[PDB]
This record gives structure tokens, C-alpha cells and sequence, in this order.
């Protein structure tokens, strides 16, 4: 079991689904969908899209994270958990994982897909212009770089606390063709889990 | 409840005072000054300047941190705590926050004012030339960048541990007028407190 | 006092440890890796010549208790992380820090070029720059995490500068460290 993370809009789910393809024993589950479910279950009027959950107070937001972690420890087959290491809120960065949730999921490792902010912006803005996932953030190149290095710091903290590996997958290099990052990362991860 | 910090001599304080002015609902309190006073009240022969507070053994230093944190953990609706995230000691960096003081102060988040070392050196040496706070360390640009990055890493670790926010306010950009930095910061902080 | 001493591989960590042990009689230097090797050889009479990770952690704990027992100033040569096919794994686990009760961590931070040179030098007589810098930043973050949980010092010793003569880094680091132990 491994947690798989990246900045929003850089191709985290695409990699997850290609993995689910090339493997039969493993599942893929999006922690974000579960969080959305519980969040709208208790605050259906302020929550309308996924990003809205970031505006929630700390106490309620913690409750939602803890509830959402419940439906993943239900999974027993090898699993990859699509989630975030930190979330950009009006108040700053908020940890995607908190001791309760880490001890519930008990991940064997974390995987960080790190991109060049140019590509991330390109993908976010292409989806936005095409009327899809319109609600991601319009961030600067600098803001996205900051988000990524902060993701890294959070990951290392979690690892220091919980005996999990920290794998950094470098996708900063320029791509010859589309989804080259995706295939490369999928190949690296297949190599990892087969041992 | 937010802790407000920055490297020495970048203006952490000045920002706090203008906040206390520009908002009426909030109260601002200088945790660092209280630590200074406690330390030289209890060890008057070792501590004469503020930097002397950094050579204390960790056990005694911790006891003083906790004593000062009790005098300052208020129950106002909004509270900003002026302090440091890390301290340069002869033995390395020492955390400005510890689990005990976090549990006392109950902070919702940490706020890091990040400056460009050029401005920091400017302000430090300007005060030093005018006989103000002469004990401030004479540091290279690289030393100051290191101090800021280590502050960031501390903030992230505590956040992961205590489910708090980490807000990074970038003030490396050029300022048309002196203190432009300050107002920018103040404004964003108010935007945070009002939500 | 008690300090952990850590840095990227093959860059002169043990040379510094030995010169340290020399220039000071009051100090003790110990290699955590050797201690875990010894413990493993002693608890399982044959499995170990170069294990479940529960047992692995238990022997890490045993070695840490052996090191908890030295009286005087202590410097513990070990690593903040190890590069595995699955990613970086922390050298240290919370219980190890609670056992050793270190006053501080010291990170010897090098320039990847010199690291590569020293490595290949050892190779001829029996990683890229980016890989080495990543490992260094990760070590730094691990150190600050351990400090955040146990309130120990985090010292960064900069040895990225060019050497006037070889082993200058070594005596520089020893000078800084000796200056620390004497306060
Ligand atoms: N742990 C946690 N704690 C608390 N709250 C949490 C939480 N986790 C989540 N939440 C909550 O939920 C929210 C976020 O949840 P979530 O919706 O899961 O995050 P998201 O990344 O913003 O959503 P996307 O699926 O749109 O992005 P993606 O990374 O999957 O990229 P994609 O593959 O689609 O591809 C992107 C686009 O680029 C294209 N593309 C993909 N790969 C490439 C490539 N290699 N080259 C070119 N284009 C590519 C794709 O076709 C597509 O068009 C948070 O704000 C918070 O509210
Ligand atoms: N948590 C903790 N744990 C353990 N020990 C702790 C601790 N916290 C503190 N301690 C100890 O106790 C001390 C804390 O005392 P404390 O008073 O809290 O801080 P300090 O050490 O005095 O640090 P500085 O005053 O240098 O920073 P500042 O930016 O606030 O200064 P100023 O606003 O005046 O402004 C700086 C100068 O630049 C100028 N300036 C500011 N902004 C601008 C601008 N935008 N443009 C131009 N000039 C500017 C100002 O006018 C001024 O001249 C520490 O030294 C430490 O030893
Ligand atoms: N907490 C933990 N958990 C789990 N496992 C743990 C653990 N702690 C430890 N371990 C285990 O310990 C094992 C190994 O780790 P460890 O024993 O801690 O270190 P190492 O990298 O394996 O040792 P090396 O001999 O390769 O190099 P060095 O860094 O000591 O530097 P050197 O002086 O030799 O220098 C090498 C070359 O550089 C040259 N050189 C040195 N300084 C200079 C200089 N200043 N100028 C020029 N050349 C120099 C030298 O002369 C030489 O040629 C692993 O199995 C690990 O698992």
C-alpha cells in the first residue's frame, strides 16, 4: 500500500488509472472523493465542489479527514491512495495527513510526483478553458513551486513519524510527447510494487 | 490564533504594531519580549542582551519558554503571537515552539514573513549604525536564507504534528516606499482573520 | 553532551569522526551501523553476515540502548535517511531519539561534485549531482522533524566551499565541533 500525491492538476489520477490498468491485484481509490462525500454530508450548503472543503474550520475539517480515512482501511488488497500532502486554504497550507489518519491508513510509503510549474499551469488552464475542473486555483509559477516544496516537507515529516518510505519521482524534465510523464511514472511505480 | 514570525531584523515586530492599530478586535502580544524578561529575571548575570537568551541550556530554556507562554495564552477571539520559529544558538538551531508551548498557546496557524536577505542585512546594519539593537548577528546572505528555510521546515513539522496552518507571506519583492512590505503583510493577515 | 553526526554517503563522514576522536580525549565516537550489525550477529547466530522489519526495528532499539550508556560527551555517526528502491527511509525512528536523548544533530553538507569525486576515488581503489542534492535536502528536513519532536538542536556545517588543500573540510568541521563541545 502506498500514498500517491502531487500538486492539483498535474496528472495524479491519470497515473492512478493507468496503474489500475497495468495491474489486476491493485485497486486505486481517491481519498478526495470520500472527503467530498462526508463534507457535503454534514455541510451541504457551503460545500458544492471539492475545493470548498478547504475553507472548513480546523475542527470540522479534521473530523471529515478522520471519517474519510475510514472507508480506505476497508480495502485489503494492495492499494494506492490518491490524496494530497497539503491543501492551500485562505489560512495557509493545511496538512493532508494528521496522526489519526496516518495511523488509520498505515501506508507503507509515500510517492511524490514533482513537475515543472509550467506544465502544471498548462494543464490546469487547458482544462479550465475547456470547461472542466473549472474550480482549481489560478496560481502563479512561484506559488506552485512553493506548494510543491511544501508538499515535500510535509511528506518527510510524516515519514519521520511513521516509518514510511519517501519516494520522489522527478517529472521536471521536458517531455518529448504527451503523457510521457504518465507512462514514465507508471513504469517506475510498477517496478516498485513488484519485489 | 496565529503565531507571527520572521528572521531577526526583517520587521516581525513593526508588522505586529501596525496590525494592533489597523484592527480593534485583535490583541497583539510579544511572546519574545516576555521570554527575554523572564530569562534575565531568573539568570541576570548571564543574560544582558536579547541574543544571550539563546545560549541557555535546553532544559532551563524550555522552562522559560513555558513560563512565558503561560503569561501570553489569552482567550481573546483573535490573537497574534509575536515570536521566532527558530533561534541561532552556538549548538545550532533551536525551535521557537515546543509541544508544551503549542499546547498552551493553542494556535490555529503559523505565519512566516519571508524576506530577501538583502533587505534583512540592510535593516540589521541600519539599526546597528544608529546604536539600535547592536547585538544582532552579522550574517551572510546565505546564512539568512538558511535561517528562513529552517524556519519553514520547523513550521511544517509542527503543522503536521498539530494540524495547524502554515501561511507563507512573500516579501522579497521590491518596495516603492519603505514599509510597503509591512502594509502588504498587514492587509493579507487581516484578510485571513476576516472570513 | 550528545550529538548525532550525519551526512550524505562517501563524502568523508568517518574521516571527520576519526580526526575528532583523536583531537579530543574526553569524547567518544560510535558508528550506529556497526552497532546494529553487532547486535544482529549476536541475536541471530547466522542470519547476519553483511530480516522482518519488526525485528529490524527491535535491534535498532537494542543498539540505541547500548549507546544510551556512554558516560561522557558522545558523537554518534549515523544517517538521517537511506536511499532504497522504495524511496528514502528514515535512519532514525522516534524511539531511537527517545533512547539516545541527543542534545543536537549536526549535518555536514557538501558540494555534490566533491562527493562524487570521493566516491569514485573509493571505487577505483575498492549518483548524479541532482540525486545528491535531493538526498541532502531530505536529510535536512528529517533532522528538523526529529528536532521538532524532541527539541534538540539542528546544526548545519557548510562544506560546499572549495578546498584550499585536501582534508581542510575535515579540520574545519572538527574545529567547529570542538568549539561546540567546549562551551
Ligand atoms: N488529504 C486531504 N485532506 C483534506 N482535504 C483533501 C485531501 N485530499 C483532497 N482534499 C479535498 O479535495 C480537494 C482536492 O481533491 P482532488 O479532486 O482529488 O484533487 P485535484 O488534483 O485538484 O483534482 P483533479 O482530478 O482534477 O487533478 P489530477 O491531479 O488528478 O490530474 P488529471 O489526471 O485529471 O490531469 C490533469 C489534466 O492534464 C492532463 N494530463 C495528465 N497528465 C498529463 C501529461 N503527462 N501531460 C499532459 N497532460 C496531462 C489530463 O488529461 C487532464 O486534462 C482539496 O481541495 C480538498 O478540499
Ligand atoms: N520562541 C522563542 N523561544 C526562545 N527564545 C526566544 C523566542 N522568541 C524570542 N526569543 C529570544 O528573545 C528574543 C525575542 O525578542 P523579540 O523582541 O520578540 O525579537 P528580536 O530578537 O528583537 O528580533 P528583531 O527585533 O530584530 O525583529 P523585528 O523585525 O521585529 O524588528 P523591528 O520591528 O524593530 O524592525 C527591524 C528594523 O528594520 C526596520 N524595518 C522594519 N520593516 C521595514 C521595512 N518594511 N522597510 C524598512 N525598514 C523596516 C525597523 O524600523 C527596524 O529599524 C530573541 O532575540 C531570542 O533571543
Ligand atoms: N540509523 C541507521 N539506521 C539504519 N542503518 C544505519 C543507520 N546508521 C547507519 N546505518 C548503516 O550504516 C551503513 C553505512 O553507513 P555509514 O557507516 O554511517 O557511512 P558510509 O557512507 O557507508 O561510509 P563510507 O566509508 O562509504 O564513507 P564516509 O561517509 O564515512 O567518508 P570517508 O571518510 O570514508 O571518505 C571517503 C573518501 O573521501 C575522502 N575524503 C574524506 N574527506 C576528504 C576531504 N576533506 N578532502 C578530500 N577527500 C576526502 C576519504 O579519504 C576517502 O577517500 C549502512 O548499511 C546503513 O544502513
Amino acid at each position: 500500500r502506498f500514498i500517491l500525491t502531487g500538486v492539483p492538476g498535474a496528472g495524479k489520477t491519470t497515473v492512478c488509472n493507468k496503474l489500475a490498468e497495468k495491474m489486476s491485484n491493485l485497486s486505486v481509490v481517491n481519498y478526495g472523493d470520500v472527503i467530498f462525500e462526508e463534507a457535503k454530508k454534514l455541510y451541504p450548503s457551503i460545500i458544492q465542489v471539492r475545493e470548498d472543503t478547504r475553507k472548513l474550520p480546523r475542527a470540522d475539517y479534521r473530523n471529515i479527514q478522520i471519517e474519510a480515512a475510514k472507508k480506505i482501511s476497508l480495502i485489503t488488497d494492495n492499494l494506492i491512495v490518491d490524496t494530497h500532502m497539503s491543501l492551500k486554504t485562505p489560512y495557509g497550507f493545511y496538512p493532508g495527513l494528521i496522526p489519526e489518519t496516518i495511523n488509520i491508513i498505515q501506508p507503507d510509503g509515500i510517492i511524490l510526483l514533482e513537475f515543472n510549474p509550467r506544465d502544471v499551469i498548462a494543464r490546469r488552464e487547458k482544462d479550465r478553458l475547456a470547461g472542466k475542473r473549472v474550480t482549481r486555483d489560478m496560481e502563479s509559477e512561484t506559488d506552485i513551486l512553493l506548494h510543491q516544496q511544501v508538499n515535500r516537507m510535509f511528506a518527510v515529516s510524516y515519514s519521520a513519524i511513521n516509518q514510511c518510505y519517501v519516494k520522489i519521482i522527478d517529472l521536471t524534465w521536458p517531455q518529448e510527447y504527451e503523457f510521457q510523464h504518465t507512462e514514465y511514472a507508471v513504469n517506475k511505480i510498477i517496478e516498485m510494487l513488484n519485489f
